[PDB]
């Protein structure tokens, strides 16, 4: 039979000492999580208890959890005048993380690439792990932004600010004229998508109601009530209805088939530590353990973000319009069929089209009039719907494409 | 009909101002070259005439030449105590480029990843260029090393040194006990291969007889005499017989099918500039232009390294054992057949096995007894020949694999 739904438990801002305790709680019940890591904790400059950060990274990989890319230093270089070893402490003293969080999108996007270099430096064999998805799965700091398929995208238009924090008096978000930081974050999403990343936001956040609350670890919802929030998010387009306003994923395609019967849960392992943020270990590690227990007894199953878009499999039946990933690339089924080993999705497959959320011109993509592609550094408008092929390059096809 | 052979003209250490004059000569005669670029010239710290480096990079891409990865700063960080903007000038003052050229293989390999970040900084849309192969084609500084297929590899065992330069008295190369710098460069080769790179060395070097001659540009071999060198290299396992000793590709499999009827030429654009190395532009640009003409008159065709391993193409006939690349991955044909659009190589194809030069455990690879794979940070010996599949991971198949 079918589960009540699939929960994707995701943890942000590790690897830190508290990651080990969270992972041990997950391992007690065989639950796998997705960990969006910032490698500056491996360098010891992240202003957390992080001397065991490498142990935490190895533990996550060794016990089956998925490691994803959250950028090297959580955009904290944009929080200070000059980024250095004390920048995390100074941004924590001001609490200005959300202010000017994105500035130069090209440089900001490159800190996701920097993240992978540092991962490999501390763990040279990391790409021999099948659950290392640092190059293919990402999540933008502070931003409930999504890049899943060509027709499944969303952006947090109030995620970050140019001046006032979202919990401060006088804060106003204008959806028609978003902050400069939000507009830069959108460009970061598009740059990552063009490098083959998918980015995932969240439906529910196990966190303080807002990040201005003092001692945030103490105000986490109890496990039973949180399962109630998970229930309420199932098939309800929660990314658009979530509060507060800086957590919303604007433009999220409500009812899109890939999100059916799924809830992505966000939390942070630094909320599960007894320390500067409260009694997180004493209070919240038992909450996490109880939540896993009652969710599984209620009929939920837990899975990792790498399976959010199902991996193509020999012998599976696919309807027209079904989405899969094959070798990390998103494809959509052209015709209903049963997959066989020789009919894997490809750039010349007649059974699939590439449906990556990228915008570079790509082979075997079902383009629509109004789409904009980039090719040889030039942007082109699609005039006529068609499936791209090798000889229909934008620069030679004036009927299909118009250079901007 | 078939040509006498295929010449791959490859240029190292650009982009510099002289790259433009070289490209213009190539374009005048309809020839495409492969350029192994170091992006520190874009940052203006490469100690060359490079104020037009970005113009050179754009010209290479805009006129159809292939751009490949030669690392950010040509391993010059290993030539000085502290790498900075003057490091290129300092290493030029000592000429110690080959001494300790490789030290920390993990960091040295990561300068190939840094190279891409810098390329994307100066040219944010570079990934929209089909002839941009920075993420898939590489060449190690100073090193005639090859990573082509699972069964086509080679290493320059005398390429770099721990103390004495290869032309100095007292220099001894022990093929059984290579230098620490050479052993690091071998690991760099393996790191790049596990990231999906191929690395290409060279058959013949249009260069001074050895580095160390004072004016390296004015003495470049005349075009007719250099065509003779190409004639001698054709099908003669030139990478193993080439001089001097630091240019040899030891372990190069003589007679390997992918190298049949091909000659890879190495040269440097800085040899084609009127400047500190002599009158390279006045004297060597006509040599290059004449060489292109007489080589074609002799029956040679020119191609780029992205076609060295032929790209899989619908309608092409393939014999069993034929090698192709498909979406950047090397495959070997299982059985003779004509390629169809729905029958492309893949990780589950019955017509092809993966033949990448990588050593991580990989799907659809024809493993032999005695092979060693890396999986989940552990190394495994292959006990029994078999074609890998998703269900046969090393940690679950104690008959097929034995952990070391
Ligand atoms: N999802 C973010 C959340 O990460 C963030 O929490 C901060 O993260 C910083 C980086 O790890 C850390 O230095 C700081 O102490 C945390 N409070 C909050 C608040 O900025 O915003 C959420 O959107
Ligand atoms: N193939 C190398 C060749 O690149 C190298 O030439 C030096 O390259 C440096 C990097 O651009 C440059 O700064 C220096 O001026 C060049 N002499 C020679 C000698 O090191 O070795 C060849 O193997
Ligand atoms: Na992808
Ligand atoms: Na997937
Ligand atoms: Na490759
Ligand atoms: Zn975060
Ligand atoms: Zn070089």
């Amino acid at each position: 039979t079918a589960p009540k739904g699939t929960i994707y438990l995701t943890f942000d801002d590790g690897p830190i000492n508290a990651s080990i305790d969270v992972i041990n709680v997950l391992n007690e019940q065989g639950v796998k999580g997705t960990f969006y890591f910032n490698a500056w904790h491996l360098d010891g400059i992240g202003d957390e208890n992080e001397d065991r950060a490498l142990e935490a990274l190895k533990l996550a990989l060794d016990t089956g959890h998925v490691v994803a890319n959250h950028s090297y230093a959580h955009m904290v270089h944009n929080c200070v005048d000059e980024f250095g070893p004390t920048s995390g402490a100074e941004c924590n003293a001001t609490g200005d993380h959300q202010i000017n969080a994105y500035q130069d999108p090209v440089y900001d996007a490159s800190t996701f690439a920097d993240n992978l270099v540092v991962f490999e430096r501390y763990l040279p064999n990391i790409n021999s792990y099948p659950n290392y998805f640092g190059e293919e799965l990402a999540r933008l700091p502070y931003t409930n932004g999504w890049r899943i398929t060509k027709d499944f995208k969303a952006d947090g238009l109030c995620a970050t600010s140019d001046d006032l924090k979202p919990w401060e008096p006088g804060y106003v978000c204008d959806l028609d004229n978003p902050s400069n930081s939000v507009k830069a974050s959108i460009e970061v999403q598009n740059i990552l998508a063009n490098k083959g990343y998918q980015t995932h936001g969240w439906d529910v956040d196990w966190s303080p109601e807002n990040w201005g609350i003092p001692m945030p670890a103490n105000s986490l919802t109890e496990a039973e009530a949180f399962l109630g929030y998970v229930d309420a998010a199932l098939n309800s387009c929660a990314p658009t209805t979530i509060n507060p306003i800086n957590s919303k994923a604007h433009g999220f395609p409500c009812g899109t088939p890939l999100h059916a019967d799924k809830v992505v849960v966000l939390t942070h392992e630094f909320l599960y530590e007894d320390g500067k943020r409260g009694m997180g270990a004493t209070q919240n590690l038992p909450k996490l353990a109880k939540f896993l227990r009652i969710a599984k007894e209620a009929g939920y199953v837990f899975d990792t973000i790498d399976n959010y878009t199902p991996v193509w499999q020999v012998g599976n039946a696919y309807a027209a319009g079904d989405y899969v990933t094959h070798s990390g690339t998103v494809y959509k089924a052209v015709t209903a069929h049963i997959a066989q080993q020789d009919w894997a999705p490809s750039s010349t497959s007649s059974l699939w089209t590439n449906a990556d959320p990228a915008t570079n011109w790509t082979l075997n993509v079902s383009y629509e009039a109004g789409d904009v592609v980039t090719y040889q550094g030039l942007r082109y408008l699609v005039n006529v719907p068609h499936v791209s092929q090798a000889d229909w390059t934008p620069n030679t096809q004036n009927t299909l494409f118009t250079a901007l």
